[PDB]
DNA sequence: GCCGGTCGACCGG
DNA sequence: GCCGGTCGACCGG
């Protein structure tokens, strides 16, 4: 990780923030921290500033480094990488109108929230805010689907030094007239023992476990990772499919015959 | 519907209504024309107000009337329906601890945005934004889990005429900083064809629909649209039980 | 004390 | 037309 060595100097200038809450007044889906995510990658900005980068963000570099490049068939091969570029791309005709005038924008479905890059090698950075005053279920994480296809492009064309996806818990709560975060947590993905890692098929077959409790225990290698997840992904789609049928399909028959 | 009778009157005064943008960035999600759901209220305010109440401005009034009833077990009765007690009840230590000092707030996964109430009859509302300055994907209307519950409900109840599910669509368009209502949609879930309805599993199970774009023709009974619906729902399960290995099995199999 | 359901609203490598 | 993932972040009727 780029973030790992400065996580103090995060984590610090963090706890304290005052930030105005939303004057929509909701605080619940993006609204909830949205504020928080650009103060987060701000502060990176201005610290590992060359290394620092929103996905669109890089994704416009990228692009504006070789304008000599035109069509999708041109600006895909420029990521140099199968994997790299199924979490990164954008599509046919969004890549294909691309332009020094029609730029790329955030986009809600981007895998990362902010890009560490260096030594060609990536970090995707994907931050979750909780809101510490109350309790709920583990925040969504990833899309277990897009991770078997990851995995599956990983082992595919064996790129197991490339990149790693990390978390970065921001702990929130309600004072006065605005929010404020009250704590941090760091975590990475590959450093987790996938079979345990839990699949919510119904909550957009997300990935879903708080930071704070991630275990990082995984002792073997990357390529040891997906292969295991990549298992333990079919196994619970089986099992789910059974359970869909035991729960969604059984205790209604008795109204259709 | 008692919104429907006076469609035409929000329609107009929503369109050209404006929001101010948040920390101006991604206008998606619980952070996208969310905003226009509180002006829907507003208006239905002023007009209804006998009949306009937040699901959990209700359920405050419900209680509030009642200050003898106290505990989970007795303040449920207060309902006076199953079915819309799975529809509108808030969880158990929620009743429980309910005062007039501690009041219902806004719960994220409440059924309706807003419940217009009239002569033992309701109507949970749930408003819908977009930007129309892109041709994007249908927003999840309802969880269809949710809606085989309640159908399944009303036909062990007989409550074939107490509520009804209708939606709102609003549609707006950026210009400078503030969102601009540019249109309007209505449509009853209950009136459209059971069958034809859209269940996204992958999507919180939601069923899914453009209100614009919603079909109003059905001509049966009530409780043949429940019959209806599960029949078509219990139908979608076994499908995707079936493309989920075809999808998420099979092509990874290779990998072991 | 183990687990998963719901709301909001998004385009198509 | 039609079909369907994905990111965000929520507690118990
Ligand atoms: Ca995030
Ligand atoms: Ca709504
Ligand atoms: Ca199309
Ligand atoms: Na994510
Ligand atoms: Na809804």
């Amino acid at each position: 990780s780029f973030i790992k060595p400065i996580y103090q100097d995060i984590n610090s200038i963090l706890i304290g923030q005052k930030v105005k809450r939303p004057k929509s007044g909701t605080l619940s889906g993006h609204a909830a921290g949205e504020p928080f995510e650009k103060l987060v990658y701000k502060f990176l900005k201005e610290n590992l500033s060359d290394l620092t980068f929103k996905q669109y963000e890089y994704l416009n570099d990228l692009f504006m480094k070789n304008p000599a490049i035109i069509g999708h068939e041109a600006r895909y091969k420029l990521f140099n990488s199968p994997t790299l570029l199924f979490l990164l791309s954008r599509g046919k005709a969004a890549t294909e109108n691309w332009s020094i005038e029609n730029l790329f924008e955030e986009k809600q479905n981007d895998t990362a929230d902010i890009l560490l890059v260096k030594d060609q090698f990536y970090e995707l950075l994907d931050v979750k805010t909780r809101n510490i005053s109350k309790s709920a279920q583990a925040p969504n994480i990833i899309s277990a689907y897009k991770l078997a296809q990851t995995c599956a492009k990983m082992i595919d064309n064996k790129e197991f030094d490339l990149f790693d996806i990390n978390y970065l818990e921001v702990d929130w709560e309600l004072n006065g007239e605005d929010l404020v975060c009250v704590s941090t947590s760091f975590a990475e993905l590959f450093k987790s023992e996938p079979s345990e890692l839990y699949i919510n098929w119904a909550a957009a077959m997300q990935i879903q476990f708080h930071v704070r409790d991630l275990d990082q225990g995984f002792n073997g290698t990357r390529e040891e990772w997906a292969k295991s997840y990549l298992k333990h992904f079919v196994t619970q789609a089986e099992q789910r499919a059974i359970s869909m049928i035991d729960k969604f399909v059984k205790p209604f028959k008795k109204y259709i015959l």
